[PDB]
DNA sequence: CCTGTATTGATGTGG
DNA sequence: CCACATCAATACAGG
């Protein structure tokens, strides 16, 4: 279930997206950082039948400043376009929300420090029904 | 032919 | 009305 080559085919697929050295360095940066979280990547987010840019929605959810940011404020529309994802995704923001929450919050608030957990739960918390 | 894991999409709530 | 959240079906691989 969990083989390198069957990883390799997912990543391959996160470099081959567009020619950009920059987003290179990050997925290889991110595959390496997440090794010392301890959160290693076995399945790339799918999206539209087609791997997550890792490194896109970074950049988005940095450009706002906090993963939090995006939640009160809700800039995943943004974000969620800004992909081009296809309307046909209902939970594309909480899919974004979600994944980000397990593989990009260490890049983003170790690296960076733009938030907290409380500050993201608590947004979290803000968004989610309360019953 | 079956079973297990990961990912995508429908409908409803609140201002 | 839209964006978001909860729950369920499908595709691929081993035998």
């Amino acid at each position: 279930g969990w083989s390198f080559e069957e990883q390799f085919k997912q990543v391959r697929q996160l470099y081959e997206i567009n020619d950009d050295p920059k987003r290179k360095e990050f997925l290889d940066d991110l595959f390496s950082f997440m090794q010392k979280r301890g959160t290693p990547i076995n399945r790339l987010p799918i999206m539209a039948k087609s791997v997550l840019d890792l490194y896109e929605l970074y950049n988005l959810v940095i450009a706002r400043g906090g993963l939090v940011d995006v939640i009160n404020k809700k800039l995943w529309q943004e974000i969620i376009k800004g992909l081009h994802l296809p309307s046909s995704i209902t939970s594309a923001a909480l899919t974004l929300r979600t994944q980000y929450m397990k593989y990009l919050y260490p890049y983003e608030c170790e690296k960076k420090n733009l938030s907290t957990p409380a500050e993201l739960q608590a947004a979290i918390d803000g968004n989610r029904r309360e019953g």
